[PDB]
């Protein structure tokens, strides 16, 4: 009754910890890509301001 | 032995609850950063089109 639910919980904890590491890596990757896109945006806005 | 595995199981159920809450937070922050990157790339395309008409 509780032995089976506790074995299932420890397997779910193993998967949750794997997902946590995966989410952290994906978050760091998206933050770098967002930073690169925003830098390109600043440079383009500066170009427009000089022409207009 | 019975009381030891009971505690260990209760501790794991609490750690899983914590991990799922952290994972939900990371997922929402990941979704936010991806949306912001996407929005910036779309503005970049529009700005490049504007520049090409002015130079």
């Amino acid at each position: 009754r509780l032995k089976e639910e506790c074995e299932a919980g420890s397997r779910e904890l193993k998967r949750c910890k794997e997902e946590n590491y995966d989410l952290a890596m994906r978050l760091a990757h998206q933050s770098e890509e967002k930073g690169a896109a925003l830098m390109r945006n600043r440079d383009l806005q500066l170009e427009i301001d000089q022409l207009k």
